[PDB]
């Protein structure tokens, strides 16, 4: 039970209280802003066109 049985993935261990493995990759601060993804969303559709 060695905690992080590995070297590549210390990461997600839970590096902030008891070892444990985060039950989800996703729900933190994202990447990149609400700006871009709104242009991908709606601006995609017209240059393309």
């Amino acid at each position: 039970a060695t905690c992080p049985p590995f070297d590549f993935s210390t990461k997600y261990y839970d590096g902030d209280g008891g070892c444990q493995r985060q039950s989800s990759f996703f729900g933190g601060t994202t990447v990149l802003d609400q700006g871009v993804g709104y242009a991908v969303i709606l601006g995609f559709g017209a240059f393309f066109a």
